[PDB]
């Protein structure tokens, strides 16, 4: 009965895996090259590229890059005579996709595809900052916390629609305001029906984020203008900080590094078989065996490097940092006091000083999880200031542990940001 | 009662006023080159630069700075030294000879109250490890490191708790009263009860220990929702001042008091011209500056927009990069502008063992607008707030890192 969600979960486990693994051994990468997180990123990258065919619903492509559009490929690095060096490999995306399909034993991947995306945006969201894309939109850098997905495609809607927020949605909206706004032609014409019709998904996307009615109706008002303009504009704005105290709802799944996976299987896991699901204790325990390595820089904090990629693979961004801490086994500090400058690397990086060292990934528990302006406005006024956790070893929900937080401590992990801005 | 302190204070405005006018002759410029922001803060300096003599205490060959003029079309960048006694003498003479102690920490905390406004300390907090999110507590965080116990009243719960962790994580029979004094001070700025005592018993470790630096931090997050009590202070530029004294304004018999309307008025009235970078918004600069005079940085941005009857929006957002000119900035890309500071209305000062479960415990658990025209608080406007607006001037803070 229940056999089903294990194995379309676990069956897509076990192609990432396989996909990887055959990856891996095409690029004749060692063990550690492969546990590498930057390779791995570089294989996901990869895979999403073929798939995308120039569409942006799997990938982040920029509309003047300069890239075949019949050949993907990316940065790989491999320890010779101790030092690193980086090597730059290309592929035809019909190895990718055919590799791809054939570790999915004939299927197209496409829940992977979108566990792997999911992924590259949880890892973007734990290491970038927005604040100066707020600003320019006319939103307001306290709105960096409404910003999970941004950086993720338009493209594959359900999932991007799942996982993005508030401020993610607002931000879209507040553009097409603009352009349309701006061109004259934008809500008239062919594009009017196209767009329009998109523009609506889109508030309704965002709508179905809100929680209490008063918002929901109030983006009904917003999405039923034929013609946006400023004053669509400062209602999404109002939305955008209503979220910040009637917070959204907004999905979070907890998507680990093909490394991770495709290390697990070549160890013998069976995932489509023993299954899998991203709400309970297997990316918790898949993670608790963990071991990915990373390119770290000089003078960077290898402690650090770790939160941030813990910090993704849990999805714990815009989680409050005491939540996350007391699950994570040690204190989660806020991004301002981190000492990496991402997991990625550069081309112009230096790699003569490059470092390598072992995420730290596990952690010591796991868990389970007009008119209108005034009536929200009143209903933050009266708001108001968790979940249940499990030791590793008690598999099912037999004995919830008691959260004993600390209070006094630092709760928000963008104040102070240091974080680069996501160009791309 | 009310009429001594009143005047004393005047007679301060007043001698401020007079150095101002006076070395306004010496360097003899323009009535606007007079109103101009960086030649009030230029002459504001040397004041302070020679009555301190290095010891650090009002301002961090002789004394100098640049003076603006503009001739005849563009502006230069006049470097004038002047002597430190030709320019202390000067201060003597407008002050009718006496030490005005507190004619100087007036213009020291107007610097301070500054810097406050236009740079971020939240890199500082860090490397002491300290919260970001304490940014709001650093009032007179600039402040010079001899300060006296007027300016040490200008400073805040996370500038003190700064200075005491800073010396624990130094080295880890004066420096210890010395110690003990900063926590007497930070102690002076808790309002309850428990909050006062940890920091009694802070003063009272033997030795300096890792509790503090932790009881310490802990106390200084407490000032966070458990608000305590810094005194601010309205401080003008010299310009300002000096400018009214020309008007002929007798601030020593009229009476002056930075704890109302006076502070208001004489901004209202007040004509001030800033230089102004490329690109920047006149009306920022403006912010920057309306600020600084009130005092009003670690305000809430609402409360302060309503006052000033346009939104004061968070630093972040702020379209300028400060006030003064560094010697690698081109004056053919320069130019000026009026600062707008005045305000919509004028307001009241509102004047003001586990010990962790204390604190904890209670942190679980009428600032009054008035007409500009009704001097008398006879009535007060309830401030109609909304709370979608942006309260923190310091979230996403990019501005410019200070360096103690």
């Amino acid at each position: 009965n229940a056999t089903e969600i294990r194995a379309s979960v676990g069956k897509m486990i076990d192609g990432i895996g396989r996909f990887y693994i055959q990856m891996c051994t095409e690029l004749k990468l060692s063990d550690y090259e492969g546990r590498l997180i930057q390779n791995s990123l570089t294989i996901e990258r990869m895979v999403l590229s073929a798939f995308d065919e120039r569409r942006n619903k799997y990938l982040e492509e920029h509309p003047s890059a300069g890239k075949d559009p019949k050949k993907t490929g990316g940065p790989i690095y491999r320890r010779v005579d101790g030092k690193w060096r980086r090597e730059l490999i290309l592929y035809d995306k019909e190895e990718i996709r055919r590799i791809w399909r054939q570790a999915n034993n004939g299927d197209d991947a496409t829940a992977g595809l979108t566990h792997m995306m999911i992924w590259h945006s949880n890892l973007n969201d734990a290491t970038y900052q927005r604040t100066r894309a707020l600003v320019r939109t006319g939103m307001d850098p306290r709105m960096c916390s409404l910003m999970q997905g941004s950086t993720l495609p338009r493209r594959s809607g359900a999932a991007g629609a799942a996982v993005k927020g508030v401020g993610t949605m607002v931000m879209e909206l507040i553009r097409m305001i603009k352009r349309g706004i701006n061109d004259r032609n934008f809500w008239r014409g062919e594009n009017g029906r196209r767009t329009r019709i998109a523009y609506e998904r889109m508030c309704n996307i965002l709508k179905g984020k809100f929680q209490t009615a008063a918002q929901r109706t109030m983006v009904d008002q917003v999405r039923e203008s034929r013609n946006p303009g400023n004053a669509e504009f400062e209602d999404l704005i109002f939305l955008a900080r209503s979220a910040l105290i009637l917070r959204g709802s907004v999905a979070h799944k907890s998507c680990l590094p093909a490394c991770v996976y495709g290390s697990a299987v070549a160890s013998g896991y069976d995932f489509e078989r023993e299954g899998y699901s991203l709400v309970g204790i297997d990316p918790f325990r898949l993670l608790q065996n963990s071991q990915v390595y990373s390119l770290i820089r000089p003078n960077e904090n290898p402690a650090h490097k770790s939160q941030l990629v813990w910090m993704a693979c849990h999805s714990a961004a815009f989680e409050d940092l005491r939540v996350s801490s007391f699950i994570r086994g040690t204190k989660v500090v806020p991004r301002g006091k981190l000492s990496t400058r991402g997991v990625q690397i550069a081309s112009n990086e230096n790699m003569e000083t490059m470092e390598s060292s072992t995420l730290e990934l596990r952690s010591r528990y796991w868990a389970i999880r007009s008119d209108m302006r005034t009536e929200i406005i009143r209903l933050m006024e009266s708001a108001r200031p968790g979940r249940g956790v499990f030791e590793l070893s008690d598999e099912k929900a037999t004995s919830p542990i008691v959260p004993s937080f600390d209070m006094s401590n630092e709760g928000s992990y963008f104040f102070g940001d240091n974080a680069e801005e996501y160009d791309n």
